[PDB]
């Protein structure tokens, strides 16, 4: 019981608190998901690093497949705003210090959360720090995706495929 429940608690941490941070950055709170960022991939690499204890059953299985699944859906989604609302950012307040892909440049020092509809190439802008931390976001949800990408194959899923029309 005890090992197997160690395994399911900690996939419903890494299921709700990314379900949590896809619903936070759709609302609109974008610096306070960069204030849960550290919180965030610190908790699922201290699950991930973790091996797959016995006891388990069929519904277990399944429940824990739906909770990692949950999170895959919630990273790559995630991946898919969060990618927006960098393109939007750079196009937002512009070239400074910092250069982007001709996205052109504002004289504005930010504003929190100014928010914009526009895509850029890759990104760039004045709030370094943040911006910086949205990239070290991304490649940590990149190695995260991976692991669980490939642990929940290991985990539940005997062939890799799915090639059929509809």
């Amino acid at each position: 019981m005890t090992s197997t429940v160690e395994f399911i608690n900690r996939w419903q941490r890494i299921a709700l608190l990314s379900q949590s941070l896809l619903e936070l950055a759709q609302r609109g709170e974008w610096d306070l998901l960069l204030q849960q960022e550290v919180s965030y991939l610190q908790s699922i690499e201290t699950v991930m690093e973790k091996q797959t204890p016995p006891g388990i059953t069929r519904s277990i299985q399944d429940m824990v497949a739906g909770y990692i699944k949950q999170t895959l859906d919630n990273e790559q989604l995630l991946k898919g705003l969060l990618q927006q609302r960098l393109d939007e950012l750079s196009s937002l307040i512009g070239q400074v210090l910092f250069q982007g892909p001709s996205a052109g440049l504002v004289p504005r020092g930010s504003g929190g959360i100014e928010g914009s509809n526009l895509n850029t190439d890759m990104g760039n802008g004045i709030a370094s720090n943040r911006w910086i931390n949205y990239q070290q976001f991304i490649q940590t949800l990149e190695k995260a995706i991976e692991q669980h990408r490939l642990q929940l194959t290991q985990w539940t899923q005997k062939v890799d495929l799915a090639l059929k029309s509809w």
